[PDB]
């Protein structure tokens, strides 16, 4: 959500001596530790994250700085006063007490206006309000430049129902929107797609398991109407001829009637023709019987060409060829798919082709899929346009069939009994097409293009008995959508989304990951070990405290039996050296800016890069803009001192030098490391010394003790004070003069501007277009 | 019937029952026909038709 920030971040404070002399503005942003030896960039993105939390920056935020004004009493004077920022009046006492001192007239009328008034909230030809305030550089710089980037994903209502509206179907009612929120209206979104592909290729077993399984468990509960098998079984019985005594083929095919399986088998049917290759299985009996045939035939005229396999093509022929033409599987094993289909058509049997499903184009354009449409097979492979099945032959091949002998030379016993038994699966599937192919429809809207594409069977745990097959097509139940199911999968719509939002994220994030964790990996065991103990350490720090990866991606990667932790270590193995092309977000440009004002700007945030250490009796030159007493602040470390260049040594060379005694008595400068150094600035005046030594020196090497500055102010006629820094500080410290002080007298450097919307803005939390009809 | 600017509309189910063809006859008989918009008298006729 967005959230308004009411005040404009300021880290200003106001230093002034005693006697009122000097006086300092000065950039509080805190004192950050950092380390040599380990690459800087890096660091500097922890200590940015910090930052934006001290700023008010991480979360998406609208300025509100619009109303903390006031008038002045003066007539003519009608500016809008700001309270944001150093207040002027601060200002005002410190430079009187600075004219105070040097005798001077304090301030007058005419210039204390002058002062007071340069903080103002003005109006802008936009609506927009500028406040002009006393801020800091730092501060302004950063406050400014996510203040763009969050601006960037604030659009107007209208403009972002323009972009959504080619997925909204034509069933539920249009939202009507207040005329406010028409004129004014302003929706924080991120629209930037992602691909669920990565997941997805990697793990193809794993993520078609869980959208399966998911999907199966919907379907599953569609209402179906209750029809008795003896209304059926009675027209079969008369059409053959059954006996209660007598043993027929049609007794085999009727007493092995279950519905028991139906909602699977059920929802086995939507997902053939939902998907665009969702492979089906049927493993029939060692010796076939007339339920196998049945069960084969039945597969081929009804279930999709694109969800049959060759090889399972290969099986069913063979199937069929061994019960109709009397041959064993190993004459046929070596036949191929040309062979076993001449051998039963000159057999009399036609039901030797499989056909293709035709496919028909949805009405909205799929989620999470831009400009692209979509397509779903119709069910039983029956053609919309005609109504019919798409073989326009099958009446006449039924015919056949009953006519022509198999399994006997003499008797239509099974001709007979397989043609009744096609002849209900063909009414059946013409009465009942409609049904099921609105269920699809439903089913294939929650799915977007990438997923219709990429999941496939491979576990083979989708397989039907062919006791079901059959029992499906003979005791085929129309569909009755209840006000409850259509409630049912609105629910599910919703919980998709959130599914997929979550898993583009959780892809983006480990994609970020991967490119700063690991490298390239060479042949060497070096490469092996470093790589192996390295993401060990990624793999902990991530699942410690809130995990990175939500749950539900955990969910898809737990499936196959892993504990967690290891699916994710599997999946970041085959990420490493990726091509995936990574949108960079808001968030992510606001930290690299704050890193590289971090590595750039190293004075702020309480660091250097070099320090020189010079004995007492030399003088250098220093700021003396501040006015303390032995500044250890200069604008640059000299280049040369007294004719000669001032030696600059590695802090490594330093720490292992035994003669350091001699170089000291010379000066240096040390380079080659990040100084961590504090002060505290005092209002009195005295000796400006170190808070602890310089440097200890042991066996093993010198080291430089940590660096505190204790600096006064300097007034010139104190002899007890002269002498006292001359004869008791035999060695100073001088690094670059901090870029946070500033003197009190450019005060105008301070004045920065802010930008604040309209407050005529209003924002709408819930952007959906449409209501349930419900 | 009292302004002509205002318009009648109803949105079906997906797989029509009887009250959704039912209630279409009776607005495009019962109502009048300026009110009822073109692409809501498309819409009528595809509950009808399916």
């Amino acid at each position: 959500e967005l959230i308004k920030v009411p005040t404009i971040p300021h880290n200003l404070v106001l230093i002034q001596s005693d006697n009122g002399k000097h006086a300092l503005i000065k950039e509080d942003l805190g004192q950050w530790p950092v380390e040599t030896g380990i690459s800087l960039v890096n660091q500097a993105g922890v200590f940015a994250v910090q930052l934006a939390n001290k700023l008010g920056i991480d979360k998406p935020f609208v300025l509100d700085a619009g109303s903390n004004y006031f008038t002045d009493t003066s007539f003519i004077d009608t500016r809008k006063y700001c309270t944001d920022g150093l207040s002027p009046r601060e200002i005002q006492k410190a430079l009187n007490r600075q004219r105070a001192y040097y005798d001077r007239p304090e301030l007058t009328i005419s210039e204390n206006k002058t002062l007071l008034s340069q903080s103002i909230i003005y109006p802008d030809a936009d609506g927009n309000d500028v406040s002009i305030i006393f801020s800091g550089a730092m501060s302004h710089a950063i406050f400014t430049y996510a203040q763009s980037q969050w601006n960037k994903n604030i659009i107007k209502l209208d403009d972002y129902i323009r972009e959504i509206t080619l997925t909204v179907p034509k069933q539920y009612r249009p939202r009507r929107f207040k005329e406010i929120e028409h004129t004014h209206g302003y929706v924080y979104r991120e629209l930037n797609q992602g691909s669920l592909l990565p997941l997805v290729d990697a793990n193809l077993k794993e993520s078609s398991s869980y959208y399966f399984k998911k999907l199966m468990s919907s379907i599953s509960n569609v209402p179906v109407d209750a029809r008795t098998l003896q209304s059926a079984t009675a027209a079969l019985a008369a059409d053959t001829g059954q006996a209660v005594n007598r043993a027929q083929h049609v007794s085999m095919l009727t007493n092995r009637l279950t519905t028991a399986n139906a909602p699977t088998v059920r929802a086995i049917t939507v997902l053939t023709c939902m998907f665009k290759q969702f492979r089906i299985g049927m493993t029939y009996a060692l010796d076939p019987n007339i339920m196998d045939v049945a069960a084969a035939t039945c597969m081929l005229l009804f279930r999709p060409a694109q969800s049959i396999s060759d090889e399972q093509y290969r099986y069913c022929l063979q199937t069929m060829a061994v019960f109709l033409t009397n041959t064993t599987y190993d004459i046929v094993n070596n036949d191929t798919i040309d062979v076993l289909k001449m051998k039963l058509r000159n057999q009399g049997w036609p039901f030797v082709e499989r056909y293709n499903a035709v496919e028909i184009d949805m009405s909205v354009e799929p989620l999470r899929s831009p400009g692209q449409v979509g397509r779903y097979y119709n069910p039983f492979n029956i053609d919309p346009l005609t109504k019919k099945h798409v073989e326009d032959r099958l009446e006449e091949f039924i015919n056949q069939v009953q006519v022509g002998r198999f399994r006997n030379a003499s008797g239509n016993a099974v001709g007979t009994t397989l043609a009744a038994f096609l002849r209900a699966c063909r009414d059946k599937t013409s009465a009942n097409w409609r049904g099921y192919s609105v269920l699809v429809s439903r089913y294939r809207s929650l799915i977007p293009n990438e997923l219709f594409e990429s999941l496939r069977n491979i576990s083979g745990e989708y397989n039907i008995n062919p006791q079901d097959e059959h029992s499906f097509f003979f005791a085929l139940a129309q569909i009755n959508a209840d006000d409850e199911f259509i409630g049912a999968i609105d629910k599910e719509s919703a919980e998709y989304l959130d599914e997929y939002a979550t898993l583009a994220r959780d892809i983006s994030n480990s994609l970020t990951l991967v490119k700063a964790a690991f490298g390239p990996l060479e042949r060497t065991s070096g490469s092996i070990i470093n790589h192996a103990n390295n993401l060990n350490k990624v793999i902990n720090h991530v699942f410690a405290d809130k995990p990175l990866i939500s749950e539900t991606m955990l969910k898809i990667l737990t499936i196959d039996g892993t504990t967690g932790k290891d699916g994710y270590r599997n999946w970041l193995d085959k990420l490493v050296g990726h091509n995936y092309p990574v949108y960079v977000e808001p968030v992510v440009n606001i930290m690299n800016f704050i890193s590289a004002r971090f590595v750039a700007d190293s004075s702020y945030f309480g660091y250097t890069n070099e320090i020189m250490i010079m004995p007492n009796h030399i003088n250098v030159p220093v700021d003396d803009r501040f006015g303390f007493r032995d500044s250890p602040f200069c604008t640059s470390l000299p280049r040369t001192i007294m004719g000669n260049d001032v030696r600059r040594i590695s802090y490594n060379v330093f720490s292992m030098m035994e003669d350091i005694d001699d170089v000291i008595s010379e000066g240096f400068i040390l380079y080659d490391a990040y100084f961590n150094f504090s002060y505290d600035i005092m209002t009195t005046d005295g000796v400006t010394r170190l808070k602890e030594d310089i440097l200890i020196v042991t066996d093993t090497g010198n080291d430089i003790k940590p660096i505190h500055f204790y600096i006064y102010f300097e007034n010139r006629n104190d002899k007890k004070l002269r002498y006292e820094s001359k004869m008791n500080v035999s060695y100073r410290l001088y690094i670059k003069t901090p870029a946070c002080l500033l003197p009190l007298s450019d005060y105008m450097r301070a004045q920065h501007d802010y930008v604040s919307p309209s407050s005529s803005r209003v924002y709408i939390k819930d952007p959906a277009v449409v209501y349930t009809r419900s």
